[PDB]
């Protein structure tokens, strides 16, 4: 059995044991994390990997902790960069973990990797087979498994041919659903896991996820230097998983949004295939494959399976105090979803969509959090309208009705479409780039910290 | 027994019992496929083939990994064009479970294979007894029965020539049910195996089931180079299996809908038979047998019989904004088909139609899935119109009323027909064309990779 | 008892109990074939004629698969035409069923069948007691019974006649009910075989059983070279058993549906009777005698009793876009017709009829197939009405009201009918002819393959 640190009572355990029916899922709570279900999937997301890769193969963990990696039988060789602040308490972390276990394995290559520490902690350049300080562009490791597990600030491509050429013929990437940024949302939430994420613009609105307000009586209106007459989303964003903060970019987000096949010809090249392995409720995790030379064709489209309901619809806040529009994305669970699939038959108003779902809801033990219910409401009266204009508005059967410019060119009315609805069993389309050919750190008083540990 | 990836509780495992009443069917389910339906189906379709044909058999696999037909006691061949991404992928995969294999199994010719691996990346255009990486139309193997299992890409009548003038008799093809491309709809659903397809120039649609759009408010309108005017079914499709997306050819799907009876006469003749021998819900298991010599004749028509109710109505979407119409098909349970009969005696509204279905789906254990009930409700409204209009316009028995056109030729009034319901045990009829007579990709880095691997 | 291959619960297991009551009918479901009721009656049928003949009988079999056939203790001589495309098949499945039964027999003449097909494919015109190829017209072989399983592409006088002159005393035809094709219907379903035919000129009818149309807005009408103006029925019909398709030509249909006395006078002379020995639902076995010489007369009439109810009625359909009106037949269940008795007293609108018939067929264990519940509704509304109309119109008993032409002859309105509803328990009785007196296929590829298979 595999144990998640999950209360008992809690009602993931069986969405996390749909994701996973390999393994028994037996919950074992020893802490309060207010983001608990996403380390309960990431637990059981390694647990998968190191089934499914062979035991006599070297894994990398790019972007990661050694700590955690260790106690396993795997000839695990963490790459770590130290780009935040985290991995010197990280490799303070290991150095630490490892002194406990200075003779109480002999089964997990302990005495090797104390001798590895210390040994880089000698020469930071070199080259040691369960460890380095490179980044995953400068480790010098060849290997044939790579994971990502919680990467998001790696351009994909880039760091995918620069395994892929040190001998990675596998990766994985264990991450959140970056669905949400293919459509180009502003802000969006992944209930099932406590997460919520914003761009930066709206991190002053007043009823979202991720936002913090003030109080006012709206009497001001002065003090715009520049206009901006114009929101759309910018490159950052901002996840709180529970109440721990990342900050990403939108570019390197969309990058992991790899397509079915792509090309990686650098020096080298390389077909490669990313296959979504595993789903629940936003997080996923991917499998890329990586071939040498070219083989095939690339159609340049990503699919995504949507097993629970995806909403993305145009909710009006106001964004430090000035009343603004702009897209907000959320999942919806598939029970909630084909229950109200009766309602919006017609058009139904956001109040009596909200009376609704309450009680859908409701029906102490909810199927989703309440804080997306108005915007989801709201979301759903707009797409139930948007059918009936559909409806009534019949056009011909494979004709268009556009209209001369005046002067060589045509035009179309474009409608107004507020809401994205991608019910279960649906999937998204997106047109995304394949065939990519585009392709110190630590201190004195932290090196002899480290080996002052051991 | 034969054990399926699905789960225990799984309403699929009914109807794939029914279509396989030779088998005990048990669910053993150990990955959480997106499409584990459309594997389940394909699992026993060839656990079918193995039992009808012979044991002492050569067997020939056109685009199949050689990887899932090792620990099979029938002498298979399988011909590896590497016309995709996965081949390379699919061989790295045959030679890594080769090795495993090399002394516990001493039953299924393992230590024949890997000399047969090694015989072919030792001279790539030779011919082994159970491997070769040739083509289809290239592969110079005689067998007597070949194998398509979800082969799309590959023209039938030249393909099945070139095995038949091998030796093949017996020719087996597994697939999707082509019926929804000989009626040239835009795009389509298999909702028992999550399966969506799409023309690509709908790929920008709002709602249906693989689209993917953008939120926008309709107001620029001008950006149209050319004008269309004119929105046939071009070539182009994309399915998506759970997520799995491939690109098809309308032309090479249709040229699988073969007829009861057709003639291949090239530098032979042949006259070949086409059987549906399995159809569970949209995916069928087509029996094609080829015999020397021309023989009868044929009338050219191919023939689907529908156990469960197969919709085609004109749907109104916006693709990219632009509200347009086009044709969208469907299966749909027959056990909601026999329980529609009484409603659509009159002419029904689809909001109506919807509340209805959405109760004969409910009475969370539903029959049918919900992302598809919005349109067949359309459809059912517009069809038992249809059929009112039929019965108020009564015509008089075996005469027509064409009109002059004034000059020598007559005119008849077409009427729009927006929905075609083939209801359960009804038969579509098609006139297809009989009687045809028209009928390297390895690199190094690979080749030294896969005999490595053993 | 007598195993068929039909599913245990299913509802045709009674029909076929009552149908042959001197058996025990076991269902044994081994296959999940699409026409397994219309196989279920035809195995039984010869397990039925098998006890009537007598063992030491030489039984000759017209355009029959021999491979059936053998297992059977009867002295079987089955006459291989090779007219259409699955002889050859069938002539090979045959030689590799002899194979597999080389030995393992004993009992079953397997040792005299393979010498007796490599005798014929030493000589082919050669006439051997258990296997030959020529046509039902060109076999030389004496025997004294006959039989003709779903064969209907023949001649029924002249074949009749030609077994009659060798011998042949007895004959039995295995086959649908040829009663349709003497009311001459347009279209019509066997739905108790889930079997549809259509004549050719209505293959694009929008909803009847056998047929496929198109989406369109009804706006073209100018494509007619030639007019119609008429739509009789013409000769050539195709069936669609389950999805297996076959051609016919309405002549030799009719041509079965013979009269309980004829006499067949050629160059020798024959009084032959034809009895309905089995009927179920439209699949009927007959019974035809024929002696030498000719013997009382002949009322050249034709009965057929009807257990369950027939109706054949003008619809409404819209063939390629053109709203035409056709005749189309099906069977109704007695019950159904048993207990629509009380609301035919009136006229009933085809609404409230199909509400009513829904009633009785739901009242999951559908009593008739609900694709034909439309039409019979129609058909039944008709009639109802029609039968008002005979109330109204009352007559004088024995007299008629012809009207002078004004020159010498007289002349009577018709009156329109609609529908021709044959209650169960009533008969048929059709006009047709008695007094008839008006009475190589095999290439070296393949007959190099059939005694290589032995
Ligand atoms: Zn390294
Ligand atoms: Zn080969
Ligand atoms: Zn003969």
């Amino acid at each position: 059995p595999v144990y998640v640190d999950i209360d008992a009572d809690s009602a993931f355990l069986k969405a996390l044991q749909r994701a996973y029916p390999m393994f028994e899922v037996e919950p074992r709570q020893v802490t309060p994390n207010d983001h608990a279900n996403a380390r309960a999937f990431s637990h059981l997301a390694i647990k998968l990997i190191e089934q499914e890769i062979d035991p006599d193969s070297t894994i990398l963990d790019i972007g990661s902790a050694p700590a955690r990696r260790m106690m396993s039988d795997r000839k695990y060789h963490c790459v770590c960069p130290m780009r935040s602040a985290e991995d010197p308490e990280r490799l303070a972390n290991y150095a630490r973990k490892l002194a406990s276990a200075a003779g109480k394995v002999l089964d997990r290559n302990i005495s090797g990797k104390i001798g590895d520490l210390q040994a880089v902690m000698a020469v930071p350049d070199t080259e040691t087979p369960t460890f380095c300080l490179h980044t995953d562009v400068s480790c010098r490791q060849r290997a044939d498994v790579a994971i990502y597990q919680d990467v998001y600030a790696v351009h994909a491509p880039t760091s995918l041919y620069h395994q892929a050429i040190k001998g990675v013929r596998l990766a994985y990437w264990v991450g959140f659903d970056t669905t949400p940024f293919m459509y180009n949302a502003m802000a969006g939430a992944y209930p099932s896991y406590s997460t919520n994420w914003a761009d930066e613009q709206v991190l002053k609105a007043k009823n979202i996820g991720l936002c913090s307000t003030d109080l006012t009586e709206g009497r001001r209106g002065k003090l715009s230097i520049m206009r901006g007459k114009k929101l759309e989303p910018c490159d950052r964003v901002l996840f709180s998983v529970g109440s721990t903060l990342y900050p990403e970019s939108r570019k390197l987000l969309k990058s992991w949004h790899l397509p079915s096949v792509f090309h990686l010809k650098g020096k080298l090249s390389f077909t490669c295939r990313c296959d979504t392995v595993v789903s629940c409720e936003g997080y996923v995790v991917k499998r890329i494959t990586m071939s040498p030379g070219l083989y095939g064709k690339t159609t340049g489209y990503a699919v995504t399976h949507h097993a629970d309901g995806f909403l993305m619809c145009k909710t009006t806040d106001t964004v430090d105090g000035e009343r603004v529009s702009f897209s907000v994305c959320t999942y919806v669970p598939a029970t909630i979803c084909d229950q109200m699939t009766g309602i919006l038959a017609t058009e139904v108003t956001p109040e009596d969509a909200q009376k609704l779902l309450v009680g859908l809801n409701q029906r102490n033990t909810n199927t989703m959090k309440n804080y997306m219910i108005p915007v989801v409401a709201q979301a759903f009266s707009k797409w139930a309208k948007e059918c009936r204009k559909d409806m009534e508005d019949e056009k011909l059967l494979g004709v268009r009705e556009r209209t001369l410019t005046c002067c060589c060119l045509w035009a179309f009315k474009k409608q107004k479409t507020h809401t994205v609805y991608k019910r279960p069993d649906t999937q998204s389309i997106q047109k995304v780039q394949a065939e990519f050919d585009s392709f110190s750190g630590l201190s004195i008083p932290l090196r002899t910290r480290i080996k002052w540990l051991l």
